[PDB]
């Protein structure tokens, strides 16, 4: 039980908040050794070496090897998990298609390096934005990697929604279960307050404030990242890193009875989601297999929010297809 | 099964890397609920509210309360641990005297606030530099708190030394035991490679390069903080946060057989160290009580290093006494 993990953008704020908790055992468990393969762009390699010195200076018993490189093939060589954290943010003068085009190029290459160099059992966990469509592009460039190995992260959205529900109901965080973020990791995400539970009962019914749930709770969750930037003065790196730890942990440990978690994955057609889209679904891990929770119901309000986010993901797919990013 | 912890400087880089790992249960254990009292200077309060938003967005089951304040007395009210991280760093033009003076005034007030507001069982763990003497000053301004409640951190020095020994000997980190950093958290510290062990044998007998041990090894540990800054560009925040996790954990859990850990504490006279000085000693926690490891031996080389760092701590004490910081 040793896991080799690539982390891209490894000298950035998320990576800096992430790698120490990984090495401490929190992602894969207290008896699983870890090898960290850390990738950066060439100009950031000196900073990365400083990060590696700090990892060494923690004397982590589980940390068995550190690789620091700007060579993508070296970073992916024999990895069992690829955490695709790094991406290109929107910059001055970019159009939306420009952002998809730039990140598409990057994730085409990362998918192909994963295909040609990662371990046969590799799983891929995409964080950098736009993460659903970046994941779609990487998946489509890894022909030899099964498509059910590709994930994108809505865990941060989910944990933010869980706290907002627990705060509003004045209950302990552990009284919230089955929090589902449907669709895209974006402002069109649907945080489903009907199927989420508070003390085993529909959160909508416990909170009993339709106005607050539809007009404050949903927008608060959708806009929470922007609110942290405004308050703290930089990105929400530590809570993002926590969400990576939590989401990968969800994929490698069986889900306690009564719970479920949000995860973007390749749709097999569940809930009418176009086959092959990367889409956030409710999931459970049972007997070591990932399953989509079936038979959750919607009202008209929910079908509306569901179709809005599905249509955004369709539009992004059609756009990157048009740019020649899907072969 | 609930601990209330004050963290000063809580929006700084060390605090930002530290509070999430505390909230996840790594400092006090998986079954110990935590209340975080976070202190900052007034201009940094808005940024601290952003840190609290991120803590909330982690949905930590153990995190039961967050307080954000610039009121020192509010921060210390009823706390069981006071993690004194915040301090003024050395900047352009500052001498050692100025660093001792500026931070001395801060820790006078922090000690007095712990004395008058913290819980009866409070323990104090000083990180901000100069940490030994800042701890001495706080302890001297907390007349009602027993002197054996005051600690300062050489844990980062110690873990850095462990990794250098393991790297040189080509052994896993867990093969190194009983790493003692004697004296001051400063460049006069004595990392004792004679009493440290590799697979149970004196490191000085396993690593046969006597010149490497006396020149390269000792200097590398003493100058490691500067080297990380040169490499990363910023301070070693995440590894310092890890050392705080590890050091406090050493003080709340019994030490495994065959190990020991470095801890600055109030001298009772052990090893000829003047009563009342805060000095880094080899320690074990046995059946819930902290004990100094006694009867460790020195050669002539080690005696000189020991005397150098003792005299530096005497010099620092005399300086802040001269400044009027001990009343």
């Amino acid at each position: 039980n040793r896991v080799r993990v690539a982390v891209t953008g490894a000298a950035g704020q998320i990576g800096y908040a992430l790698v120490f908790r990984i090495a401490s055992g929190q992602m894969f468990g207290p008896n699983t050794e870890v090898e960290l393969n850390l990738l950066e762009l060439e100009p950031a390699l000196p900073s990365l070496e400083g990060v590696a010195m700090e990892l060494d200076d923690c004397a982590f018993p589980l940390l068995k090897r550190i690789v620091c490189t700007a060579d993508l093939n070296k970073a992916m060589d024999g990895v069992n998990w690829a955490l695709l954290v790094g991406s290109v943010p929107r910059k001055q003068g970019m159009e939306r298609s420009d952002l998809l085009q730039i990140n598409g190029g990057i994730f085409t290459k990362q998918g192909q390096a994963i295909n040609d160099y990662a371990s046969d059992d590799v799983r891929v966990f995409v964080v950098g934005n736009p993460c659903n469509t970046n994941c779609l592009i990487a998946m489509n460039h890894a022909k030899d990697v099964p498509s059910d190995r590709f994930y994108a992260m809505t865990t941060l959205d989910e944990l933010r929604a869980r706290t907002q529900l627990a705060k509003k109901a004045g209950v302990d965080i552990t009284a919230v279960t089955q929090m589902t973020i449907w669709g895209n990791h974006s402002a069109t995400q649907y945080p489903d307050f009907y199927n989420a539970k508070i003390n085993g009962t529909s959160a909508a019914q416990v909170i009993n404030d339709e106005t607050w749930l539809k007009e404050t709770f949903v927008s608060t969750v959708q806009q929470r990242g922007a609110a942290v930037i405004k308050a703290r003065g930089s990105s929400s790196a530590a809570s993002a890193a926590n969400a990576i730890i939590t989401g990968v942990n969800h994929l490698v440990t069986d889900t306690p009875a009564g719970e479920s978690f949000s995860m973007c994955r390749r749709s097999k057609g569940e809930y009418g989601v176009d086959e092959g889209l990367i889409f956030s679904f409710p999931c459970r891990r049972e007997h070591g297999e990932l399953k989509v929770v079936e038979n959750l119901e919607f009202n008209d309000f929910g079908r509306e929010r569901f179709n809005t986010t599905l249509n955004e993901l369709r539009s992004e797919r059609d756009t990157v297809k048009s740019l020649g990013l899907l072969d």
